[PDB]
DNA sequence: GGTCACACT
DNA sequence: TAGTGTGAC
C-alpha cells in the first residue's frame, strides 16, 4: 500500500505546565515564563518555557539562575512540593480535562501528559458522507497549513504564505472523489480544528496537531508550526519533506538506533534511506527496525493508535543525587513511605475514578556509583491500597542490598510503581 | 528531575 | 521476571 489507508492526528498542547500556570495565575499570561521544580539548587530546574521565554533562549533543564541570565525579568511557577517532592497533580488533572474532550471527537490514545493521537478514519467517512459534494472552504482550515505549500506579495508575511499554501492544495483538491486520501485528510484537518477551538475553548489551553496517515507522520507535522497551528503532512510531500529531514527527527529514531543507522549507513535525511533494500536495512538493523525503516523512510508506518485514553501504570520516583543519597536505613524507610502516601493518594483516586486496582507493587533503586538508571528491580504483590504496608514492603524487597542501621553503598533514586492493573 | 511505554530475552 | 535497557514527554 501507499500507507494512505488512515487518517492519524496528533494533538500536542503548546508549552502546557506553563499554560496551566498561566490560567491560574493572570498574571503570568502572554510573558516569559517558565515551570521550575526544586527551586533551592540553582533557582531549581526549568521543566517547562512559554514562548515568549523561548525567544530569549531559555530551556527545558536549564536552571532557573542561569535563566535568568539569558531573561531578567523571566517569570516562574514552581512545581508543588508535597512530602518533600515535586507533586505534578495539578498538571495530571489539567492533562484529563482536554483528553476528555478529546475522546468525545474519536478513538484517542494518551501518548504523553499534553498530547494524544487520534484515529479519524471513521469519523472522516461519516463527514465526507455528511456533506456530499461539498467544496471543503479555507474558513473552515483558519489554523491550518499545507506541507510543502505554497509552491510552483503577501507571500512576505507568514499568514499570507499560509493563506496562498492552503488555497493552492484546495483548488488541486478533487471533492467528487470520496476514496481520496488527501480530501480525507483535509476532512480530518477541518474536524481537528473543531477538535482545537473546543479544546482552547473549554480549556482555555491553546494547542497544535498534525493531521497524516499514521502518527510518526502526524506527530512530525504537529511540530512543524506551533505554537497555536496545526499542518497537514499529506502523501505526496513526504519525498521533499523527508529529503533534507535529520533522522533523528523521526520519532523512535532520536537515540542509539538513530545514530546507528546514520552511523552504518553513512546518510543524514530520512529520504535517502529510500536507497536501501529492505533486506539490506534488515541486516544492519534486524527484522523489526529495518521493515520499520524501510516502510518508514517512503512515509509508511501501521503503528496503530491504541485505545488508551488511560495509562497503563502508576508511579513515584525521587532522586538523592551526589551527597543527598541516602546511608540510612531509617532514611531509606522514611523516603519510601513518602513515595507510598502520595501512591497510595493516587491510586486511591485511580480506583474511584477509573474502576480498577494495580494488583502488583514495583521498586526500583539505585546505588552511588552506578551507571544504570536502576540498581536493581523488584518486585512483591500489591495486595492493599496501604501507605504503609506498601512502604514495608518494599523495604523487605530491596534490604539485602545494603552492605554492613547504617546504608551502604547510598541510594541515589527511589521508584515506587504500581502496576498490572485489574477490574474492580 | 520526574514519569511514561515497550522491545527485548 | 521476571528483570533490563531504549526512547519519550
Ligand atoms: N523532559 C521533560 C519534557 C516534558 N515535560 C513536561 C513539562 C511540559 O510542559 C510537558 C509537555 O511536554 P512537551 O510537550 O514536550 N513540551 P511543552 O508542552 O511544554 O511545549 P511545546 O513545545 O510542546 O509547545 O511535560 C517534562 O516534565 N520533562
Ligand atoms: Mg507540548
Ligand atoms: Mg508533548
Amino acid at each position: 500500500a501507499t500507507g494512505q489507508d488512515r487518517v492519524v492526528a496528533l494533538v500536542d498542547m503548546d508549552c502546557f505546565f506553563v499554560q496551566v500556570e498561566q490560567r491560574q495565575n493572570p498574571h503570568l499570561r502572554n510573558k516569559p515564563c517558565a515551570v521550575v521544580q526544586y527551586k533551592s539548587w540553582k533557582g531549581g530546574g526549568i521543566i517547562a518555557v512559554s514562548y515568549e521565554a523561548r525567544a530569549f533562549g531559555v530551556t527545558r533543564s536549564m536552571w532557573a539562575d542561569d535563566a535568568k541570565k539569558l531573561c531578567p525579568d523571566l517569570l516562574l511557577a514552581q512545581v508543588r512540593e508535597s512530602r518533600g517532592k515535586a507533586n505534578l497533580t495539578k498538571y495530571r488533572e489539567a492533562s484529563v480535562e482536554v483528553m476528555e474532550i478529546m475522546s468525545r471527537f474519536a478513538v484517542i490514545e494518551r501518548a504523553s501528559i499534553d498530547e494524544a493521537y487520534v484515529d479519524l478514519t471513521s469519523a472522516v467517512q461519516e463527514r465526507l458522507q455528511k456533506l456530499q459534494g461539498q467544496p471543503i472552504s479555507a474558513d473552515l482550515l483558519p489554523s491550518t497549513y499545507i506541507e510543502g505549500l505554497p509552491q510552483g506579495e503577501e507571500t512576505v508575511q507568514k499568514e499570507g504564505m499560509r493563506k496562498q499554501g492552503l488555497f493552492q492544495w484546495l483548488d488541486s483538491l478533487q471533492i467528487d472523489n470520496l476514496t481520496s486520501p488527501d480530501l480525507q485528510l483535509t476532512v480530518g484537518a477541518v474536524i481537528v480544528e473543531e477538535m482545537r477551538a473546543a479544546i482552547e475553548r473549554e480549556t482555555g489551553f491553546q494547542c497544535s496537531a498534525g493531521i497524516s496517515h499514521n502518527k510518526v507522520l502526524a506527530k512530525l507535522a504537529c511540530g512543524l508550526n506551533k505554537p497555536n497551528r496545526q499542518t497537514l503532512v499529506s502523501h505526496g510531500s513526504v519525498p521533499q519533506l523527508f529529503s533534507q529531514m535529520p533522522i533523528r527527527k523521526i520519532r523512535s529514531l532520536g537515540g542509539k538506533l538513530g545514530a546507528s543507522v546514520i552511523e552504518i549507513l553513512g546518510i543524514e535525511y530520512m529520504g535517502e534511506l529510500t536507497q536501501f533494500t529492505e533486506s539490506q536495512l534488515q541486516s544492519h538493523f534486524g527484522e523489526k527496525n529495518g521493515s520499520w525503516l524501510y516502510a518508514m523512510c517512503r512515509g509508511i508506518e501501521h503503528d496503530p493508535v491504541k485505545p488508551r485514553q488511560l495509562p497503563k501504570t502508576i508511579g513515584c520516583s525521587k532522586n538523592f543525587p551526589g551527597k543527598t543519597a541516602l546511608a540510612t536505613r531509617e532514611q531509606v524507610q522514611w523516603w519510601l513511605l513518602q513515595l507510598a502516601q502520595e501512591l497510595e493518594e493516587r491510586l486511591t483516586k485511580d480506583r474511584n475514578d477509573n474502576d480498577r486496582v494495580a494488583t502488583q507493587l514495583v521498586v526500583s533503586i539505585r546505588v552511588q556509583g552506578d551507571k544504570r538508571l536502576s540498581s536493581l528491580r523488584r518486585c512483591c504483590a500489591l495486595t492493599r491500597y496501604d501507605a504503609h504496608k506498601m512502604s514495608h514492603d518494599a523495604f523487605t524487597v530491596i534490604k539485602n542490598c545494603n552492605t554492613s542501621t547504617e546504608w551502604s553503598p547510598p541510594l541515589t533514586m527511589l521508584f515506587l510503581c504500581a502496576t498490572k492493573f485489574s477490574a474492580s
